[PDB]
């Protein structure tokens, strides 16, 4: 069973945009969202689409690109940082529930040198 997706706003918690936030939506989420191996990543894992009954079992703090698209969109993030810890959980969650030589790590490695290469250098301030 699929619980609700994150949340992409919240009336209590503050909003902020940034260069780097910018930068993160514009350049870091927009190229990603563009790879080959972007697809499995782009929405909430449907645990009843993918027959994956055990994925909620195991992952509690579910992430995607889609998620993380609208977040970055409605100004969730309150710096670069919180954004980057959106997309670490995303990949650690995919190492945590498959194994070493599955195609969707394979997919999460080559996404996440990506990321890493882009955010190695940020925009200032
Ligand atoms: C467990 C895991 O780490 C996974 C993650 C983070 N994501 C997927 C995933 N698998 C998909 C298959 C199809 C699609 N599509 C194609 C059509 N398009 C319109 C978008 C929806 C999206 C998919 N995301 C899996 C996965 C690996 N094994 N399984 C059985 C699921």
């Amino acid at each position: 069973m699929n619980p609700p997706p994150p949340e992409t706003s919240n009336p209590n918690k503050p909003k902020r945009q940034t260069n780097q936030l910018q930068y993160l939506l514009r350049v870091v989420l927009k190229t990603l969202w563009k790879h080959q191996f972007a697809w499995p990543f782009q929405q909430p894992v449907d645990a009843v689409k993918l027959n994956l009954p055990d994925y909620y079992k195991i992952i509690k703090t579910p992430m995607d690109m889609g998620t993380i698209k609208k977040r970055l969109e409605n100004n969730y993030y309150w710096n670069a940082q919180e954004c980057i810890q959106d997309f670490n959980t995303m990949f650690t969650n995919c190492y945590i529930y498959n194994k070493p030589g599955d195609d969707i790590v394979l997919m999460a490695e080559a996404l996440e040198k990506l990321f890493l290469q882009k955010i190695n250098e940020l925009p200032t301030e």
